[PDB]
């Protein structure tokens, strides 16, 4: 069967670098039962709170490579290095400089906000639907895409019927929020999850700090390779409610999702 | 005999498409910091702008938007947007610009994107002899061209009104309900620094992109006529700005027909 390039950009231009769809494996059509954006959206009233005397913010005169730039200080155990890459030592919250900042636009602390930058494809996996891949290697702490879909409040994703591209942001000061890619999502609501993992979601905060919506950055943990499927974990949470519908496919030996994994840590419990 | 010094090498830090440098040629002047530069509009306290991407009119064209199948075209006040991004000639030079949008199912690069692609001409903050500082062009300019949008902090009328400086306030002119405005004194971008021009080069149009709330336009500069390299730019503030002004300082635009003068006041008081 050849490999057919259905689409050559599923964000329509709205990404730095196009993200084409190919399918090798059988005859599904491009997938469209979703409003592909590249920014989340709302479709009830959430008024982000974008207030820029809100925003806290620094005052270097340099690129904000120093330790004494006050966004790398409220920065939760991570800071990015020289290249833009992301390292790590309580989960993890990035705060980019945003507009308050006295600094330039392309100083160190922007990764987020520029947007992607590596190549990326669409493509139809053997078992688990669409997947995405890189079309390049990609080093450790590497930016990858961004988690974006439809703001939604807890009580909302709580009663929507198709909960397959729900991210709850789990909010611990204020009520909580999620994003829901189902109806309005990019390039990341097609990520499947892997029990052997390559990417990691971290928190940040940019253009606003309205603590109701952290947006969600996935950065590599490990050094990918050309070809490689993108995975995260999707957390315990997620199969304890699915694994009633289907179990674990991603195949690796390291699987803790499977219907015999399942299995087995019921009888270790 | 004072020769010209480039004293910023980009006024909006980076955040524009190209830099946008400051020169004094003219007095000592610094490169002006009262004012805390940004390329895109801001709130001081929430204006619930309307941001519910299902409120969105938007197209279905698959092209690059240049048939009239266009909705977003069918609804702009088809002016207006020739294959080039200009305005077209017998463009009303009032007009309301619908962009397309992220609701839209075109591309991102179709031909209703102009304003919400950005700067794109080569524009020098620098002193002027007779009016403060100004912004004037580094290019030939066509007409039509997108110059770059009046930018600033978002406002109620009410807010306008108890406010010191008025000199930056731009009055967005809702004809039907709730009035705004911005108020580019505390938060502007280079438009702040246009002067206003008895014989004006740009013209100032309304315009919607990532949002349609109707109390919110998106105020874009248009060049109303070729420009040349060196030329300030400059619209009309309009006769509700001079009504107010004159009484403090009055028109130094040269114009052999300008209208806001010593010698254009003397003038008018003297028919009445
Ligand atoms: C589909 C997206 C991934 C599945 C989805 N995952 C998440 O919501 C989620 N939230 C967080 C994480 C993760 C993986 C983190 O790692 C850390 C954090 C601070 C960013 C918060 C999830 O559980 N859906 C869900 C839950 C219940 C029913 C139906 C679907
Ligand atoms: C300083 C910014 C330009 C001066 C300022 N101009 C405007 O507000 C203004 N509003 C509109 C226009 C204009 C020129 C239009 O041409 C058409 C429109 C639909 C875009 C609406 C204005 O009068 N300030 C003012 C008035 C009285 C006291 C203090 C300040
Ligand atoms: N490890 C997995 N094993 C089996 N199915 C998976 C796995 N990871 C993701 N999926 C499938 O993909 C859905 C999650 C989606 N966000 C991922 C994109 C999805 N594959 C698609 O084609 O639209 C899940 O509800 C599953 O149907
Ligand atoms: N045609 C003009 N004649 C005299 N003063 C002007 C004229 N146009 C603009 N100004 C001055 O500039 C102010 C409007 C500002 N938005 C423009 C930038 C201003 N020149 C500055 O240096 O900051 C007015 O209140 C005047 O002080
Ligand atoms: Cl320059
Ligand atoms: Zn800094
Ligand atoms: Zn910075
Ligand atoms: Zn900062
Ligand atoms: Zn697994
Ligand atoms: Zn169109
Ligand atoms: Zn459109
Ligand atoms: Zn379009
Ligand atoms: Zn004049």
């Amino acid at each position: 069967r050849t490999e057919k390039i259905i689409c050559r950009d599923v964000a329509r231009g709205y990404e730095n670098v196009p993200i084409p769809c190919v399918n090798g494996v059988d005859g599904e059509p491009c997938p469209e039962d979703y409003k592909y954006i590249s920014e989340n959206c709302e479709t009830s009233t959430m008024n982000i709170d974008r207030n820029i005397t809100h925003l806290q913010h620094c005052t270097c005169v340099d690129d904000c490579s120093s330790s004494n730039c006050l966004c790398g200080q409220l920065s939760i155990r991570c800071w990015y290095d020289k290249d833009g890459r992301l390292l790590q030592e309580e989960p993890p919250l990035i705060f980019e400089c945003n507009q308050a900042c006295s600094c330039w636009r392309n100083c160190k602390n922007r990764v987020v906000q520029s947007g992607i930058k590596v190549r990326l494809q669409l493509y139809r996996t053997a078992k688990m639907g669409w997947g995405v891949r890189a079309l390049q290697t990609i080093p450790q702490g590497t930016f990858i895409c961004e988690y974006v879909g439809e703001l939604i409040s807890d009580a909302e994703a709580d009663v929507r019927e198709d909960d397959s591209y729900l991210f709850d942001l789990d909010n611990k000061d204020g009520e909580v929020y999620c994003i829901d890619a189902r109806y309005y999502g990019n390039i990341s609501r097609f990520i499947n999850h892997l029990c052997d993992p390559n990417i990691i979601p971290v928190r940040v905060f940019m253009l606003h700090q309205d603590l109701r919506f952290p947006r969600i950055a996935f950065f590599s943990s490990r050094d990918i390779r050309t070809g490689e499927e993108l995975g995260f974990d999707y957390g315990d949470r997620f199969w304890d409610i699915k694994s009633k519908y289907f179990t674990c496919q991603c195949g690796s030996e390291k699987c803790k999702h499977s219907a015999e994994a399942i299995a087995l840590e019921q009888s270790r419990l």
